């Protein structure tokens, strides 16, 4: 089987492997799609930290066909797709012609979905959905007031907004870039806010907010939190603008908000299938349509120096 | 109507007031019993600053009977209670002979409560209520694990502790106090560890808590949230130990945990009607047979400034 193998020497370079070096698993996957989501440039580039463990094969999602199966419920042929589980950063993944994972990990190809158009969701478009998902646990519908999405234009804001906005929800977009503006209009939000104005807070501000969807974390979910109405919700899913969360209790014990934590990586079976169902029925037509790069696994290192600096503009899909 | 009356010149003394006095309601209650609640006991003494204006009733809490309604659904002579609603902070309260509320603010008397019990359980028993009521909208069962208790010697932890230990939860409370110890083990705490060893915390410590009631904020806050399960929830209520909540989003991102606020003060009244019920439901009998200290308007002075310095074991109740 061709992958890209990431040595630390972190040398990347697509390399045969013998079907015997796979990692433990029940089922073997023939992939036929994969991605560079930000964690697979950061790991290709030898950049961040995502991975500990060499070598390593990148891509934390794929889709394809069953190969193999111990598992009773999986066989031979059957189209399949896996996000997260550490599968691309501690379990060799998805930039490879084969991956051998656990059959608890994988997601049977939810009807109305192909492995090309689960790899352009991804791990982004699915804890978009989670993030949803969370807020009407929480109760939050259109009516109740204007939802906020943080780092609008990273793949999970995008999806977010154009998820939210099909629901009927009236969606503001914050992004630090004003650049992209115009193209957040046009997946749904109803007005862009910049991120500069979501920096300093006092414990409680005005009630603007019914619900909340949070990529940054840092004083970005600090200043959302004390601008959430009573009884509101936020889904926290991430820290593009630091790992800490600078709040107080007041938004808390005083007006009965909710921060609902999101992780994507564990997220059991039940909820995960439920999450991918729900993207069929609610992404747009318009988000598949959507212009992707397509590479080859060799390609993969040159366009994971591409994403790093920014230099691309929405998904690098890896054809393998 | 006799009253404790607190002035700014803060003077609080008992004295005679006309009815034309009170202030805008729909309904006038005849108070059989009210507390001291330690929002009351801050009042009036002077110390804290719960109170902006002035001349004030305090009084978070009472409970009587129904003299005049307007309020279609409340009839002359009905029994009823009210907690919160800014009642004896900036709107006249329950120290006196006489309160006009909003028929909104007011519970009717649920079957199996009387006045003294209602205000044994008080803001605190009520807070604790919706606090359990969280964690089980968060999924969190007996068998998912332990749920930790913080404050748990002050008014809502205590009576969390018994609800929870009721209702099956394995429960450990964390007291700052090494007097209360046994006390806490009859209540229904399995262990008790001291508020020392919450203090500074990594973002992600060993997961040890199923969910967990929190009335201190701050560093034990933080603490307890990097210590949470995967998928367990925090119902946080209170800010003994600091307002501020120096965490990070790992709990929240990496292991889909819940902070839900839980706000005493405002409540709608179909959930606050559906925690008085349970109330009567879940807390033991052993609950209501504790030793009560019952006070005239004019004793509320000296018992405020015993409360304050903590010379006081219990509930202390107004019998006006």
């Amino acid at each position: 089987l061709q992958a890209l193998l990431l040595e630390q020497q972190t040398l990347a370079s697509v390399q045969t492997l013998d079907e015997s070096r796979l990692p433990e698993g029940d089922v073997t996957v023939d992939v036929h799609w994969s991605s560079l989501n930000y964690k697979d440039a950061l790991a290709i580039t030898g950049k961040g930290k995502i991975i500990r463990n060499f070598p390593m094969i990148p891509g934390i999602d794929f889709a394809g066909t069953v190969r193999t199966s111990e598992d009773p419920r999986f066989h031979a042929g059957q189209e399949v797709l896996l996000t997260g589980w550490g599968v691309g950063e501690n379990h060799w993944g998805g930039l490879a012609e084969q991956a051998r994972v656990k059959g608890d990990w994988l997601v049977a190809m939810p009807q109305g979905l192909d492995a090309r158009k689960a790899m352009i969701i991804g791990t982004a478009g699915f804890t978009a959905m989670l993030c949803v998902m969370a807020l009407e646990d929480a109760g939050v519908r259109p009516q109740d007031g204007e939802i906020v999405v943080t780092g609008a234009s990273g793949g999970v804001g995008s999806t977010a907004v154009a998820l939210l906005h099909k629901l009927g929800y009236q969606v503001v977009a914050v992004s630090g870039r004003e650049s992209t503006h115009e193209y957040l209009k046009s997946l749904g939000a109803s007005r862009v806010l910049p991120r500069d104005e979501f920096a300093e807070s006092r414990p409680l501000e005005k009630q603007v907010w019914a619900g909340a969807i949070d990529t940054v974390g840092d004083k970005v979910l600090a200043k959302v939190l004390a601008q959430m109405n009573y009884g509101g919700c936020v889904a926290a899913c991430g820290l593009a603008g630091g790992f800490t969360l600078p709040t107080t209790v007041m938004p808390f014990i005083l007006r009965n908000v909710r921060l609902q934590g999101v992780d994507s990586v564990m997220t059991p079976p039940e909820r995960r299938a439920q999450a991918w169902q729900r993207l069929v029925a609610d992404l747009p037509e318009s988000f598949y349509t959507q212009a992707a790069k397509e590479i080859s696994l060799s390609e993969a290192p040159n366009f994971a120096e591409a994403i790093i600096n920014n230099q691309i503009q929405g998904r690098t899909l890896v054809k393998v």
